[PDB]
C-alpha cells in the first residue's frame, strides 16, 4: 500500500505492518545497520543488497548494464552472452566510478541544523545559505576519515535532518549476468508493461584492501566481508502474501498544493514534453544523412524520448483518476479543517498562503527560466557558462564555493569536456542553438532578459541568424580548447573575443541573480514548508492515519501484498507470470529470443525444484501494490520473515505518476522473482558455485 | 464441463452431477415434461422458456429480432426503442411463420425402427429407404392428431430411435424487448467475444384458441397455459457456482474418425471459405455500382461472410489445440484397445474399416459434388432444378414423395419462388453462374460429370461464355415465370427450350444418381456406424468415462460451473462482467450507444436491489464451461436448485469449434443474466407489469 516508510517509525506502523502480514518484530526491521535492513546497499541511481557473507551483492541487470557494456567487445560479447565468473579471480572490474556504499552511522541533527537557520534569521537568503554552510562543513568533518562518503537529508520540509555516513566501497566487480536476452526479454517492447517475462538480475562482488579499507580497484584487494546479508527465502511466494521492499527512492511530491500540482500538470510536464519532442524530430531528420550526427545524439535523443513518453503517461494518469480534483478536494478539506481550530490553525494557513506566493513568484519566471536553463544546456553555451562560473567560484576559498564547483567536483567537470566530444556535432548543436534562440524570441516579452537582448542586439529572427553565425567562430568545439579554459582564470575569460566565451561573460550576472532569487524563494520555503506539513499530518493523525516523509534519497521501507490489478471490466492481470509465458513470447528475434537452453528446459518441464505447485510454474516476474519510484530499481523483496523472494525493476504503466500520486487499485511494482534467479542459474546459464555461495546449490 | 447429455441417462451420471454442485435429484431433471425441463421450448432454429402460468416465453433478442423487426417502420421503429406491452392485448403477433413447440409425449421405437431396416436387410440403398419409409409414417400417424408436430430422432449412428410429439403453438406475440443499444450492444465488434456486455433477451407470449388447441393468429386467441414454467433464482449466482443449460443443440461431430476430421480441416472448411470469399468480393465489387444489386444481396453476403469467418476460426483453433493429433493419439487407442480384445474386438475394426472405404468413397467425388451443389444453388438453375424435380415428384403418391417435395412442403417451395425476387439481379447472378462454370471446368478431369459437359457443348472458358449468353435468354428471372414452372407437370418441363429448364432436364439423371450414391452410402453408414460408436462408448466405460450422444436437435443438458478462461500468461478473463463494464465502452455511436436511462442509473448506482456483493454491481453477463453449438441460442440458464439465473447467447471465440471438439480449458458459453434481465426492465426500458408477472415486480 502507499508509503515509503523510514525504518525509525516503523515501530510506530506496527499494527498495519502486522495486520498486511509481517512476522519480524518492527523493531528488528527498524534497525537500517541490523538484520536485515544493514544488507540493504544503495550503488548511487540503484538499489542492490548483499547477499552473502563473502561480499556478493544482487542488484538488476540494468542497473549493471554499464559494468557488462564496460567489459565487452564484439569478440566477446557479454551483452549478449552474459557473463559468469567461476572463481572470484575471474571477476572482471566494474569501472573505476562504481560504488557500493554500506551505511555506518546515522545521526539525527535537527537541532543543529534548525539553529544554524535560526541563528542567522529572519533573513531568507541568508537562511538559505547558512543552510549550505551548515552542510558543508558536517560533511567535510565527517569525511574526515577516510572511506566515508556522507550525506544529509532533510525530511517533511526540514522538520527533521539526519546525517549518513557510508562506507565507500571502490572496487566493484561483476561476478555474474544472464544472457541480455533474460535480462533484458522484451526490450523497449516490454518495458513499462505487464504481464512481464524479464530475468532482469545481476551480481557484483565487493572488494576491500588487505587492511579491510576501500580502496580503488587492484589485484591486491580481497572481498569486503559484510556484516549482514540477505538469505533466500524457505517458503513459496504466493498471491496475498505478505511483501517489502527496502531501498533509496529518489524523490517525490506527495504532499504538493493543488496549485504546485496545477502547473506541473497544466504547463511544466506539457512544455518540457513539447521541447523534447522537438529537438528529438531534429535529430532524426539531420541523422538521416549525417551518420555522424546520429551516432553521437543517440543517448541524447533516447533521454529525451524517455522523458516526453514519461510526461505524457503522467499526465494522461491524471485524467484517469482526476489527480487535480481529489488534490483540490483533499485540500479544501485540510484548510477546512485548520479554520475549524481556532488561533492553533492560524500558523499552518499563514505557512500556506506563503507557499502560494512563492509558487506565483515562480510561476510569474516560468517560460524564461526553462529558455535559459535549457538554451545554457546546449553544449558550446553550456561549455562556456560551467567554465567562466568555475574561474569565478575558483577565487573564493573552496568552502565558500558553490557545490558542484568545488575542488571535489573538478575531475567530474574535467571528464564532461572530454566526454562532450562524443555527443557533440557542430552542425547539429547550431541547430539546437538555433531552436532555443528561437524559443527565446517567442517568449512573453515580460519574461525577456534584457542582458540577452543586449547581447543579441535585438529581438527577433534577423537578430537571432546573425548571432548564429557570429556564435559559429567559437573555439570550444575543441576538447583542448575547453580544457585550455578550465585551466583559465577570470580575467582571461572577460578579456576573450571567442563569441561562447563572450556570451557567458554577458549572461553570467545575470545568472547569478536567478541563482539567488532561486535561493530567496528556498530560504522561504524552509520556513513555512514545516509548518504546512506538520499541519497535514496532524490533520491525518485526526482522521486516524500515519504519514511518511516524500523520498529524498535515504533508505525506505513499503509494505504490501503480492497482487494483480484489473484495468478493465471483465479481465484481470494476475499477480505472477510463468517459464510458459516466457517461450510464447518466443520470436526469436530480438527483443523475443530467448537463449536455446532456455527453450529445451521449459519444454522439458525441467523446472529444477522450483515449482510453485499453486501457478503450476517456476513463477518469472510477479506484481505487487508497493510504492517505489525512481532510485528503487535493483531493491530485495522481502516476505513475512525478512527472506529474499524478488528484486524490483520495474512498474506497470499506472505507476508512472509515482512522484504524485499512489493508486492503491492500479499502481504496481513488478518483480523478478528469486526463484527465477535460481532457475536460470541452474537450467539455461549456469552458476553453481554462487548458488553453493548463496547455500541454494 | 464437455457433454450433451439426454435427459434419460442424467440419473447414471448423478456422480458427476452431485459433484459439480446440483441440487435437484437427477430423477427430476430426467423428466422431459417434468419440472423443470417442460418448461424448455423449442422455437426452431432457438431456445426458449416458459417463464410463467400465462404463456409468458423468454428467449434472446437476436432470436426475436425477426418479429421485432416485422413489426417496426420507421415511424415506430421497436429495434432501435424496444418494445412494451402493457397488457396482452397490447401484444402484437411476431408473424404466420413463429412457433413454439411444447413436448407432449416421447417414445422409444428404437426397435420398430431397427425392424423396418433389418427386415429389408443386406441391401444399403434399400436400408436407407426403409429407414425413409418407416419415420414418413410414424410421423404421418403421429400428427394424425391435430396441433402437433412430430419429429423422429436417431442417437449414436441409430443405436437408439425416439419419436417426440409437440404441441405446436402458432400464435406467437411479441410482448418485451429491449432497446437494440441493450439487446445488441457491442454489435458485430463484440460477436464472439469476451468481455461482453450484451443484453440478450426478448419475451414472447403464446397463444391458443378459446378451446385450448392451436390456432393461427386471432384475437379470440388467448394466452396458453403452461404446466411448467421456469422461476428465478433467489439466491445469487457467483463464481463456481453450478450451472446446466437446457436447450435444442443441432449438431455435432464429436465422433468423427480422425480421417473424416482431416477430410474437413484440410479440404472441405478452406475450400468453402475460398469459394465465399471469392462470392463476397464480386457482390461487394459489382454493388459499389448498381446500388440494386448491393441492397439484394446484401443478406447473401452475410451469410457468406459468417461461414467463411467461422470456418476459418475453426482452423485456426483446430491449429491451437493440435485438433487433429488428438484426435489420430485417441483413435490409434481405441484400434490399440479392439485389437486387445479377442474376436470380441473383430466387429468394430471391421466397421471402422468400412466408415474409412465410404470416407474414401465420398472424397473421389468431393470437388465435383461440391461444385455443383453450389452450381445449383444460383438464382434460375436452383429455381430450374428444384421445379423440375418437383413436376417428377408429383407423379408419384405423396408418401413416396421425397422429403422436401410433398404436399406439406409446398407452400414453402412457392414462397422461396416469390422471395427469391428479393435476393435476385441478373447481372450479378451471371457473374456468379460464371464463377461456378470457371470451378467446374477447373475441377480435376476425374470429376467431371459427361452430362454437364454434353450440355456445355465443351469444357473450356469458351464453352462456358457461350453458355452463359444461352442462359440470358431464361425467362425464370420472373416470379410470375416460377410460379407458372411451379404448376406445370414435367412433359413441359421436357418440352421447354427455355435455356435454365434445358439444363435441369439434362443434369437430373446425373442429379439422381448422386443423391442414390449418397443414400447408399448413408445405408452403410446404418450398419457399421453404431458398431464403431458402441465400441467407442464401451472403451470409454473401461476408462471409467460416460459418453453423451451427438448433438441431433433433441434437448440436451449440459452441466458445469461459472469460470472465466485465461489465454495468456499473466492474464485472466473473470467470469462477470458489470454495469459500469457497459458504461466504460459508451461510445455512443452504433454499436456502443446505451439508452440515457442505462447512463444515468450506473451513475447513480441505482442497482435496484440487484447488486451482487461479491462483484460490487448488477452482474451484466457472465461465462461458464457448458457445452453448448447451434440451437442453444435463448437456452435458459438454471441453478443447482433449478432457478433460472440466465439465458445462453454466444460463446467465445474458442468455442467455434463447438461441433468438433470441447476444451475444458478454454470453451465457455457467454450468458447473459437474470438480474441484468430484471435491471433493464426496473431501471433502463420498464416492464413492471412482467416483472409482477414473474413474481420479481
Ligand atoms: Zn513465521
Ligand atoms: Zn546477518
Ligand atoms: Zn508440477
Ligand atoms: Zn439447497
Ligand atoms: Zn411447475
Ligand atoms: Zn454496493
Amino acid at each position: 500500500g502507499e508509503g515509503m516508510w523510514v525504518p525509525q517509525q516503523l515501530p510506530e506502523i506496527a499494527g498495519p505492518l502486522k495486520k498486511a502480514g509481517l512476522k519480524l518484530s518492527p523493531q528488528q526491521i527498524s534497525d537500517l545497520t541490523g538484520d536485515p535492513m544493514g544488507a540493504v546497499v544503495a550503488l548511487g541511481g540503484c538499489t542492490a543488497s548483499f547477499v552473502s557473507p563473502n561480499g556478493l551483492v544482487v542488484t538488476n541487470h540494468h542497473c549493471a548494464y554499464g559494468a557488462i557494456q564496460l567489459n565487452s567487445t564484439a569478440e566477446n560479447n557479454l551483452i549478449k552472452n552474459g557473463f559468469n565468473a567461476p572463481t572470484t579471480a575471474d571477476e572482471v572490474s566494474a569501472g573505476p566510478n562504481a560504488r557500493v556504499f554500506v551505511l555506518d552511522e546515522i545521526t539525527d541533527v535537527t537541532k543543529d541544523a534548525k539553529a544554524a537557520i535560526a541563528a542567522a534569521g529572519d533573513d531568507a537568503l541568508a537562511r538559505t545559505k547558512a543552510l549550505e554552510a551548515f552542510e558543508k562543513k558536517l560533511i567535510a568533518d565527517c569525511e574526515a576519515e577516510a572511506g566515508f562518503r556522507c550525506r544529509l537529508y532533510s525530511f517533511s520540509g526540514g522538520n527533521t535532518y539526519r546525517l549518513f555516513k557510508n562506507l565507500e566501497i571502490k572496487d566493484v566487480r561483476l561476478a555474474y549476468a544472464p544472457p541480455g536476452s533474460v535480462g533484458k526479454f522484451g526490450g523497449d517492447i516490454d518495458n513499462w508493461m505487464w504481464p512481464r517475462h524479464t530475468g532482469d538480475f545481476a551480481f557484483y562482488r565487493a572488494y576491500v584492501g588487505k587492511d579491510g579499507k576501500p580502496a580503488a580497484f587492484s589485484k591486491d584487494n580481497v572481498p569486503y566481508q559484510p556484516k549482514h546479508w540477505l538469505k533466500f527465502a524457505d517458503q513459496p511466494l504466493g498471491a496475498g502474501d505478505f511483501v517489502m521492499v527496502a531501498g533509496y527512492p529518489g524523490s517525490t511530491n506527495r504532499y504538493a498544493l493543488a496549485a504546485e500540482f496545477d502547473n506541473t500538470a497544466q504547463w511544466t510536464y506539457p512544455t518540457i514534453a513539447r521541447h523534447y519532442k522537438n529537438q528529438i524530430a531534429m535529430v532524426e531528420a539531420a541523422g538521416k544523412q549525417n551518420a555522424d550526427i546520429q551516432v553521437k545524439y543517440a543517448a541524447t535523443m533516447a533521454g529525451w524520448n524517455n522523458t516526453s513518453k514519461n510526461y505524457d503517461g503522467q499526465l494522461e494518469g491524471f485524467k484517469r483518476i482526476d489527480a487535480a480534483g481529489q488534490k483540490l478536494r483533499e485540500e479544501a478539506a485540510v484548510l477546512g479543517w485548520l479554520k475549524g481550530q481556532g488561533a492553533k490553525g492560524q500558523p499552518a494557513l499563514d505557512a500556506h498562503a506563503k507557499l502560494l506566493d512563492l509558487l506565483e513568484q515562480s510561476k510569474a519566471t516560468r517560460d524564461r527560466d526553462l529558455t535559459l536553463a535549457l538554451f545554457n544546456n546546449t553544449a558550446m553555451l553550456g561549455s562556456a557558462t560551467q567554465l567562466y562560473r568555475l574561474s569565478i567560484e575558483r577565487e573564493k576559498p573552496n568552502a565558500e564555493r558553490e557545490s558542484g564547483y568545488q575542488e571535489r567536483d573538478l575531475p567530474a567537470i574535467e571528464g564532461g569536456l572530454k566526454q562532450l566530444e562524443r555527443r557533440y556535432v557542430a552542425a547539429m548543436d547550431r541547430q539546437l542553438q538555433e531552436y532555443w534562440l528561437n524559443e527565446y524570441i517567442k517568449l512573453p516579452a515580460d519574461q525577456r532578459v534584457a542582458a540577452v537582448d543586449a547581447w543579441l542586439g535585438g529581438n527577433d529572427a534577423a537578430a537571432v541568424k546573425r548571432a548564429l553565425d557570429r556564435l559559429a567562430g567559437t573555439k570550444l568545439g575543441s576538447t583542448e580548447e575547453r580544457l585550455k579554459w578550465f585551466a583559465a582564470d577570470r580575467k582571461a575569460f572577460e578579456a576573450s573575443n571567442d563569441p561562447a566565451i563572450q556570451y557567458a561573460v554577458a549572461v553570467m550576472p545575470t545568472l547569478l541573480k536567478l541563482e539567488q532569487e532561486r535561493k530567496t524563494r528556498a530560504g522561504e520555503n524552509l520556513a513555512a514548508r514545516p509548518v504546512y506539513l506538520q499541519a497535514l499530518a496532524d490533520y491525518k493523525k485526526s482522521q486516524g492515519e500515519f504519514v511518511y516523509p516524500d523520498a529524498n534519497l535515504s533508505l525506505r521501507i513499503t509494505f504490501g501484498n503480492v497482487m494483480g490489478y484489473a484495468p478493465k471490466d471483465g479481465m484481470e492481470y494476475t499477480p505472477f507470470t510463468t517459464l510458459e509465458g516466457v517461450v510464447a513470447k518466443e520470436t526469436g528475434q530480438d527483443p523475443f529470443d530467448s537463449p536455446k537452453a532456455l527453450l529445451d528446459a521449459v519444454a522439458a518441464k525441467r523446472y529444477g525444484g522450483l515449482e510453485d505447485k499453486r501457478i503450476g510454474s517456476v513463477p518469472v516476474n510477479y506484481l505487487s501494490d508497493l510504492d517505489i519510484t525512481g532510485g528503487n530499481a535493483g531493491s530485495p523483496v522481502l516476505d513475512a520473515h525478512g527472506k529474499l523472494v524478488g528484486l524490483a525493476f520495474d512498474g506497470n504503466w499506472e505507476s508512472v505518476s509515482s512522484n504524485w500520486v499512489f493508486d492503491p487499485k492500479m499502481t504496481r511494482m513488478i518483480a523478478v522473482d528469486g526463484r527465477y534467479l535460481r532457475w536460470i542459474m541452474q537450467e539455461v546459464y549456469p552458476a553453481p558455485q554462487l548458488l553453493k555461495e548463496m547455500n541454494v546449490g
